[PDB]
């Protein structure tokens, strides 16, 4: 059950966070961010840029020197701090769900069953980790003692999109603050108010100041300040593979800070002959179409055996057809708009892009609405490996089936690609799922299912989908630095 | 390729080994060593009983000692020494198979390409945890550093069966010498033979005196001082579960020692109609017969879904039928005699049992050779659950074929057992797969295989079938006694 | 900040709590449980027996069926459960603080800042373990996949004693809860009342019926039905060493079941020379008179260096002589009686027997008071290393002071004892605690501090003080079944 | 216990290895490798390039394809091959010894008892993790399993440098063949012939063609081309903080490759007032003089405490005045030539520097010898925080001896870095060496000792020294690529 909405729900946190107060930004200028349901705007936020990072920099290092309340608190009570902050977040669910909505476009339902419950999941899934991530005693040679400490690697820069603005800050600060590290985190421009709105549930959790600063604002400027600030440790970054480029290169030619970077993907989903027709249907649907297509491990590529391709090409375009477009708010809407008009036209022009190449235009191709960024849920058929919807993330309601024969051919045209986010396969035989998961090159591969996220089991790409893991146990190790210290003592037994 | 066997090896240990030399019993006492394939005797061995076992816990303890050579030699060097143990046993391979063979009975191709192979994998698996299982450093509460040393349990005492000496040896002595453990180890009266010459590569190989001693003898004078000594740290104990249960009493009642059992099985072997019929068929009869029934693990309860029981069972009875009985040296052998006169007439019990009780009798039944202790390849068709030959462990030549209709009847009836040491399945569905090796209650689980092994992996019981694991990371857990040291620091930092 | 106390609190529950209901026992007896401060009856108590036992593990066995709630509900789900069960006695700490001290004696200040609070912490650190104590993936040789499951053990058998009654239960729930398993836990007959109202407690949290029963009564009847039941597969115990090889031979005379022991002790506390005079002095005192000097862990044998002997007792009979021995709820009371009249009297006749075997008695040594079972604080000095109060675990205020000339001869003396629950060092030295800590044979040392618990570390005895490990990641291992799943495969790739 | 040296050992491997074979350069050019004991060329070196990178990574690629001879090799086998080429790193030790001698300069006594072994004692410790570095099985929400695969990240590109020519290519080569990778290796143009001599005993281990690629040339040129490289999947690159920044900036600008990276330290040594000061002494000699002073670690900041800076300094000086600088074949020799020209030169320069900028020459400053590249050892006293030779690393034999007065001024000096490579204590006291090991910013903190590595105890830079980690288990994480597999199941249950 779905509690009512505030369809209009009022913003109190628009400025810049930084010592668990709100700042202005000192240049004093703001810009919009707009309802994609209307086109309208829905207030002004403060435009962080260089000057604002530096004043959150310097007061995350403030809160991380040796000695700080932040640096003595037990690891347990970092866990309960975490804990605290996803209590807060429950009681104020229905407000932060339809804030979601307002700011992002997801339909309202899914912001509360789904992005609420995902970021509840993750911070008490992390809360847990905060006193378990164990160093190691080392049985070296000699008459030494050796281990190591796991230590916080410090201030950690944090930039996020736009596509599931809370559970993505829950993504980055569940792990850094299990782990002791302090943050400054940047925010998508498109989607700022909801991450806003639980920096002040940070402070009312009670975590000390400087441990957690967000600074809203641009890419160019302000992204860009904390990816060659001097003085972060450590960069993690989600966003297209275009900007992880960006910020590599920024990594490397100022401080040489640890980076991990969450990137894009074309995402394969191989439907073998013996699959079950109505799920994997369903499932292709849910795949490609899941959040307005702004996923990025959506199953862009869906492989279908060519002994079934025409019955599931029949399936999926009457499921197509049968997607509610319409305002988020609404119970029966299944799809909302795109997140902004700069989305809006590049999907407008993939769609554009496969009918001048020949893909089969089975449904859809253009606008929703003639008010807001809507897209009609689009189906196109015998797409070719070389077409440019076949290889571009289109990150839009934009479906591609392809045909194919044997199962050695599929694993080939899967792993032609410089992505390798996701993958899936579906199919009712043990050795095929085996002998696919095993050869796709991805960092998740689902089986007979997709799209399905723990807290537990880390996510994240093979190839230009980007480094390292989060998510799991293996979201941690991103976040410590390893420091062994070796000790003479007087004769090493066993 | 197999090497030609030496048919009559000589004998050239056989007395008991305490630090790095040997002795005969205090009472001077011998017992002969019988050649199952003749029934002839080999050779004689000391007799060990109560005080030849004291003596050799005395020289574990000593070997223990803070400060001993042992105990502070480096944990890689003990990796090293576990490598240059498995090298010697490989120079004498050749010798070392067919000494067990002689012994034991089981074909020589069997002892040399099977035996001897997974004895080095073990040894040279365990080399290198040697230096690997670290301890932790923890995040307490307070101002404390904390942390845990993985330090050995002591003086282990490990009683092993016959029916894979060296192998067995192999199981025990990797993962205790792995972690510094010093070891007193009583072999199977059956078979003394072959540990005892490896115990004269345990000296080559360099290990100081006293960290392996042997004492070869009967089980309620050697075996029950081991379990009972008030200075062994820890016993290991394979065998009968009937015996498992001495062995633990004795450990309540003499210093509660810690104690780890691997017993005996039932296991069923589950053909759901959609298995490949040619590989379940000679799987199921591999898993039955394999080392002339003497395995715990074996696949004695083999339930046929009841539209491919026919032809299974066809198919079965003429490879047991076509099974090649014989002198264990010959190539063409497939099956040796039985261990010893006892197993022998145990089997024949069992044998008129399951005719007693109106098991349909296949095929075999009877005794197939004058000499030695051969028995034929034996098939019970329309097996009910509550016959004894369902529910007892035979140890020998004979399978039992059971009929059922769903895939939820047969979890039940295979878990209705007080045995839990393996099970298989065999299917071509995924969802049967995992339904299946999820539901079993069997502490290794095979799907489309049998008995595979693997140094890597553990292997041990649920329910009587024993405590604890052996093989891969696991068999370490009890070979450990876990130190916490906690210290006062001037100020915990995170 | 506490809260004042409920002095005489109301006792809501003192029945058997079988599948979420309380229960007379089937004889419809009672036994009365005493408040230690007064000698008076607070209420009677169901007196559970073997037909109660039974009762409550067919309860056990049936919340543990596949396909059932507790079996089914996700993993993070049980930690959930865990963390709302500790909201729940947080909501209500001062009344089970109060509770606490009725029933058992210990200083209500105590109760609530130290016992309520560890417990909390008990239960939330377990909590955040529920969905991380993964299994592994193992790369065997040949074409095939093989992985293990972390399974629970199944129906837990859970013996715990008087001394910390609330934090005993909660070291067994906490880790049983947290890997899925069910319980039967038979709590001491001297405070049963506290566990009782637990189990309302969870119950209103939502544990499914069945997952926790509690049958208070006395040990040889509902603890040995516990111990040697059928169907129970797992028994923890905490309590005598006498106890643990009655459980252990229990467990070897019935069907096989896992056991660990959490025993006596007789903890060397190690003062060195160059130690902080006043911090030792006072940890010293705390060490062994913390609890009415009712703990396992009690440093009960002082070893002070002869150079600072005289000072150090000096000092030591100055703070034993200023303790302030009196009603547990009034807020000066630094101790509270001892538990029962049994332990009375036994603390009692320790003391006899320390004078009539010629240790010095420097202060105490008698009653404190003419109602409730109040002792003097007692220190002997000049104790040697055969006296009965230096071997024995007295369990009472009653503390020896030995003194030692070299580090060699005191680790010797420490470490010659039948016991190992755990040893301190005081020294300003690196090399000092370094060869003390690795030389000790003890489950815990601590290094400048005394009776330091986390639940992140983990605790238990060496040699005769137990098996097995408490707390910690550590404390989970007892609570697995480990499965191996080995697939075949079409061809394994690395 | 040293072998005599061949003095003018035979060069047998001069060539780019590629396919286990060994080819010119495409060009045909070739460069000198130069004795620097006598300034005289020892042979030419294939000169790689580009193209010649181009052709070591295509049939890295190749050899890395799924189905690869080794790619389907037992994890186990991988182990025994590693084994296998230490056992001939071993056959060949005094020879490698010398050939490193007279390429390098260090003392032959060092190569042979220090270098060789370290080199042996990686490659058998590795060889140990081949098989053991599991995947998990995790419990995640849902009906699903979902587990991990630890697979190979890939084609991994090694840079080198020349200060450890055998032990870094060990570091590199061990992990990397552990985990299933493939190599394309950059070795130093300063040290090119013992890592091209290993290749050939790859190739007699028996590795698969492809799997190890050894490309010498210069950085610009065959460094770059790999850093640059589309195709390879990950660069470990060890060397120069300044090209360090070039090699990420590389990745970044190309197809965001894995980046791990050891570089250069200005590590503090840190001797407080209750040292020993005998071994102090020794050790800080030892810290900064060991191999030349070519040491990433070296002990660079002598923090030494004011009562003691006198006798310290004297005692220091009167050991830097009798070290032996001579012909590394000599056995008395403790001190060989600088690597080449460009670093003699530069050593020089920074002499002149700390003698302008007001530090106290105290012995040496000059040229030790008319041929050959030999500097005195040098050492400055009265240092200060802001001279050159306290900020910038020498990488010489130029020791840096400053004054301080208490424990919290010398952590924010030895703090007050770009560099965190590593540091160490000289104390008797506990709290002292607890507070300081914490309290440093360095990836290892040796407490009363120096330099002490061990295969099993991980080593790498806090700050600009670097990111990652190398030895240990940890040095196996970037050589591993996460997979997730989450798989519907019909019914999950704990
Ligand atoms: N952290 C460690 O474990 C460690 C170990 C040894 C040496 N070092 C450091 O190495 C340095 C000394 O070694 P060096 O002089 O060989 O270092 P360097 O940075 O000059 O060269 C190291 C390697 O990188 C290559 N290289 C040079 N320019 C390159 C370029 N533009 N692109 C790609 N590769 C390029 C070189 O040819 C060589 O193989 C010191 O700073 C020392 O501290 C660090
Ligand atoms: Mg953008
Ligand atoms: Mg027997
Ligand atoms: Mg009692
Ligand atoms: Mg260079
Ligand atoms: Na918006
Ligand atoms: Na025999
Ligand atoms: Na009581
Ligand atoms: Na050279």
């Amino acid at each position: 059950a779905v509690p009512a909405p505030n369809q209009q729900p009022e913003v109190f946190c628009n400025q810049i966070f930084i010592n668990n107060e709100w700042h202005d930004a000192v240049s004093r200028k703001t810009f919009p961010t707009v309802n994609p349901s209307t086109g309208e705007v829905i207030c002004q936020v403060a435009e962080g840029d260089k000057e604002d990072v530096d004043k959150a920099v310097k007061a995350a290092r403030a809160a991380f020197q040796l000695g700080s309340p932040w640096r003595r608190m037990d690891a347990s009570h970092r866990g309960r701090l975490l804990n605290r902050l996803a209590d807060l977040i429950e009681r104020d669910r229905t407000y932060l769900a339809a804030l979601e909505t307002l700011d992002n476009g997801k339909p309202y339902v899914i912001s509360y069953l789904v992005d609420l419950d995902m970021v509840l999941k993750c911070l008490r899934y992390y809360a847990g980790w905060a006193d378990k991530y164990h160093g190691k005693t080392i049985p070296i040679d000699g008459d030494f003692f050796s281990y190591t400490r796991h230590e916080p690697v410090g201030v950690c820069g944090q930039i996020i999109p736009w596509n599931f603005p809370l559970l993505m800050q829950a993504w980055k600060l569940g792990p850094a603050l299990a782990t002791g590290n302090v943050v400054v985190m940047k925010v998508a421009e498109q989607t700022p108010l909801t991450a806003l709105y639980v920096a002040n549930l940070i402070k009312e959790a009670g975590f000390p100041p400087g441990v957690v600063n967000i600074v809203p604002g641009f890419g160019p400027t302000a992204g860009a300040a904390i990816a060659s600030h001097e003085d972060v440790d450590k960069v993690a970054f989600t966003g297209s593979t275009e900007i992880g480029r960006v910020i590599q290169v920024a990594a490397g030619s100022s401080n040489l800070k640890r980076v991990t970077l969450e990137l894009g993907g074309k995402s394969p989903n191989i439907i073998m002959s013996d699959a079950d027709m109505d799920w994997a249907v369903e499932q292709a649907h849910f795949a490609l179409f899941f959040n307005q297509g702004q996923c990025s491990c959506a199953g862009s590529r869906t492989f279908v055996q060519e002994d079934i391709y025409d019955e599931f090409v029949e399936r999926s375009v009457a499921r197509a057809k049968s997607r509610v477009v319409g305002n988020p708010f609404d119970s029966k809407t299944e799809q909302g708009p795109q997140v902004d008009e700069t989305q809006f036209k590049k999907i407008l022009g993939y769609i554009n892009t496969g009918k001048q190449e020949g893909a089969k235009l089975l449904c859809g191709g253009g606008i929703a609405a003639d008010r807001g960024y809507f897209i009609q849920p689009t189906v196109f058929g015998d797409v070719q490996d070389g077409m440019t919807i076949a290889k571009e993330e289109i990150f839009g309601p934009v479906m591609q089936i392809l045909k194919f024969k044997t199962i050695e051919e599929v694993v080939g045209r899967a792993n032609n690609s410089t992505y390798g986010l996701a993958a899936a396969v579906f199919t009712k035989d043990l050795d095929k799922a085996n002998y696919l998961s095993q050869a796709l090159q991805a960092g998740t591969v689902w089986v007979n299912c997709y799209d399905v996220f723990g807290a537990q089991s880390p996510f994240g790409g093979y190839k230009m989908s980007g480094s390292g893991r989060e998510l799991g146990e293996y979201g941690l190790q991103a976040y410590t630095e390893v420091k062994t210290v070796t000790v003479k003592v007087p004769q090493k037994n066993s």
